[PDB]
């Protein structure tokens, strides 16, 4: 998968998320450029939209650290990418909403979905 085919995927992924959730276009950009309000339920619906759409969480939001490590392995090396699923697989939280926040905010301290862009 190309920088510039992951580019367009995350653009189309971005809109049809948007488009479920019914998010403002303001706090979808909000997490695009990594700033992740963990606690706004649209904001949780999106992230876990997002998630879901790489097949990242399954459809009852079970965890697939694997399918973080084929999109970042895109990104930044392959040591980071070991440190970064270390890092946000076991994020302390029961309730899945806030787990697909905090999930989303974890992975964009390493690269932002907007920093994509720019590759």
């Amino acid at each position: 998968m190309t920088i510039e085919e992951l580019k367009t995927r995350l653009h189309t992924e971005q809109s049809v998320c948007k488009t479920e959730t019914g998010i403002d276009q303001q706090k979808a950009n909000d997490v695009i450029e990594g700033n992740i309000d963990v606690e706004d339920k649209k904001v949780q619906l999106y992230c876990e939209c997002i998630l879901k759409n790489f097949n990242i969480l399954d459809k009852n939001n079970v965890f697939k650290p694997q399918g973080i490590k084929a999109v970042m392995e895109l990104l930044i090396d392959e040591n980071s990418v070991k440190q970064l699923v270390s890092d946000c697989s076991t994020i302390s939280e029961e309730n899945p909403h806030l787990k697909a926040s905090k999930l989303v905010q974890c992975v964009s301290k390493y690269k932002t979905m907007k920093s994509v862009d720019f590759l």
